[PDB]
């Protein structure tokens, strides 16, 4: 891979929304935007790309905080990365990759993971400890197992990478990366991957339930 990988010291986040939830409306704004204001009121993103559907381009545009950037992305979700990428001046050393639906993700939890990269990690996710016992169970409802709940963190995003990890992890992964996250990815070619706290309030928002919720935090 090429010298000039990461070469700008700069840090990009992704937002692949590439349709339904990501533009469904939490009292007046999408989660896409509340999710693009929060990576921008992180105060250290340098270049916020956005990668929707060809037919939401211009209406993510004109919604959207005005320094955040919007391309069309792609089917392979990994091709959206690399095309919010080629959309990003310079060369930067960090991808943040986050999910428009932890849309209400707080501002100081998205530095949490820039300052661990910035520290020297190389891979970085936000998490919580589990609420509920987590079990192995077969297709037919059978137990196989139950690992050390305290062993286990449930992640959420921005997920943060040095850009060349990310990529070489794209390279060998990326076809299977709509069922796994980023840093699963990360780990199957060899980074090393470190958790900072992540936060209740960046929850994926998927249920009517957690809609009301986003909506009732926000009106307060």
């Amino acid at each position: 891979l090429a010298p000039e990988t990461g070469s700008s010291g700069t840090v990009a986040a992704v937002v692949p929304a590439a349709i339904p939830k990501a533009f469904c409306e939490i009292d007046g704004a999408s989660m896409l935007a509340r999710a693009v204001a929060g990576l921008l009121d992180s105060k250290v993103v340098d270049h916020v790309v956005v990668a929707v559907p060809a037919d939401r381009v211009d209406e993510a545009k004109r919604l959207l905080p005005g320094q955040a950037t919007v391309v069309a992305g792609g089917a392979d979700r990994t091709a959206s990365v690399r095309l919010a990428l080629a959309a990003v001046p310079g060369n930067p050393a960090f991808v943040l990759v986050h999910d428009a639906a932890r849309a209400l993700t707080p501002p100081a939890l998205i530095a949490r993971v820039v300052q661990a990269l910035r520290d020297g990690h190389r891979a970085v996710v936000p998490a919580l400890p589990l609420h509920d016992t987590v079990k192995a169970v077969d297709a037919n409802g059978v137990v196989l197992g139950t690992p050390e709940r305290d062993g286990l963190r449930a992640v959420q995003t921005p997920q943060g990478f040095a850009t060349d990890l990310l990529l070489r992890a794209y390279a060998a992964g990326a076809g299977t990366a709509g069922f796994t996250d980023d840093a699963s990815l990360v780990e199957h070619v060899g980074g090393q991957v470190q958790v900072v706290d992540g936060d209740p309030l960046a929850f994926k928002i998927t249920t009517q339930l957690d809609l009301l919720l986003a909506e009732t935090i926000v009106r307060r």
